[PDB]
């Protein structure tokens, strides 16, 4: 299942759910 960072123009896909987590706290406040 393809894990794609949905948010605006950030379609950075990855292959773990952990990995997309992680990458989604980015967004999730700053830094
Ligand atoms: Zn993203």
């Amino acid at each position: 299942r393809p894990f794609l960072c949905t948010w605006x123009g950030c379609g950075k896909r990855f292959t773990r759910s952990d990995e997309l987590q992680r990458h989604k706290r980015t967004h999730t406040g700053e830094k």
